[PDB]
């Protein structure tokens, strides 16, 4: 039954860690899923439902990297990878808008998603200055950037819940890279982990969390 | 190889995971090692340089576990194993004080380095030897301690379970392979109980000290 799923970090930043059917999460008995927040293709009184088609009006379309069983695929820009439906106490509540990883990291690819992203990286070749660590700023680049090593072991860091590489489809940042003022700090989300974007009106920005 | 290197975790805790010339790290092309923070025997605009002799005023001696190529080596007490030199923008930056692992973890040796450490361990039996308090194990904090499992993971400080089969057991106690007498400058504070902020292999640790009694470590 089309065991489709998001990159686990997405559901886990929503606070869902168990799944009776999906393999990317922790195993929980079918029976116990009726009484615990889980991730699944099916529907439960308290769960995050992942489907290919829309379930209801409050289902969130997500253009992102995704999985089908064990196999992980890469975001196709412009199309929905999976629809997210969050059921609480039986009734579905709305999900917050967020940026999403293309899943290039897990795929071992450093390649651009489309020509539109390639023209972006040419237009803003040195946007995205280092990701702000809690105290002092540390270097960060997009996964396609020329300045990254050929090998990115697990000892680098994506923008993921529980040197910094951002795997997000680059033109997703376009709305934030045009502030009316000279400086502007944005409250956003990457894979449903809350982040602060600190942009300069010229072109660039810093990432936080 | 014939090249020298620290125990890979020492460089990693400093923020260096790539190396164009050293085997114990993730490889990187030399052309890229110019613009990327790396560990190396050579010199780069931003790098941690591991040499056999001093290079600069701000070079740091390390009586520590080291490795030549793939082969790991236990430290020799009082003797420098390697000098560390942190370069940032072609400039040498100072390195914080830190205790260092003897490399006994990875060489699987559990004997004392010398007789000084053995005499130290007997002088502080509650913290080094490992006793059975009742139904739990206490003071099995060094690699030469008693009630430790057959295998210990190579870390700055290792959380392992201790046990005397049938009588006692202690889950998740900290075990370190640091040369024991390196703790002596902390064992005599003005207050009876004192907590120190120290570093093991450049990993921020907390040293709890109870005078003339026991001491342990956390991260």
């Amino acid at each position: 039954s089309n065991k489709i799923s998001c990159l686990p970090r997405v559901a886990q930043n929503l606070g869902y860690h168990y799944s009776p059917d999906l393999p990317g999460f922790c195993p929980i008995p079918k029976e116990l899923a009726e009484h615990w927040p889980v991730v699944s293709n099916d529907r439960y009184p308290n769960c995050l439902q992942i489907t290919l088609q829309q379930v209801c009006e409050l289902s969130k379309p997500c253009s992102a990297g995704y999985m089908v069983g064990q196999s992980v695929f890469v975001q196709t820009p412009g199309v929905t990878s999976y629809w997210l439906t969050e059921w609480v106490d039986g009734k579905a509540r709305a999900l917050p808008d967020s940026l999403f990883s293309s899943g290039r990291f897990e795929t071992n690819s450093r390649a651009f998603l489309d020509e539109a992203e390639e023209k972006f990286a040419a237009a803003h070749p040195h946007a995205c200055l280092g990701e702000i660590n809690k105290s002092t700023v540390g270097g960060s680049h997009f996964i396609f950037s020329q300045y990254l090593p050929p090998l990115l072991p697990a000892d680098a860091v994506a923008l993921v819940g529980a040197c910094s590489v951002v795997d997000v489809y680059a033109p997703s940042f376009e709305p934030y890279l045009h502030p009316e003022t000279l400086s502007r700090v944005y409250k956003i989300m990457i894979d449903f982990k809350p982040c602060r974007l600190m942009v300069w009106r010229n072109a660039t920005f810093y990432v936080q969390e």
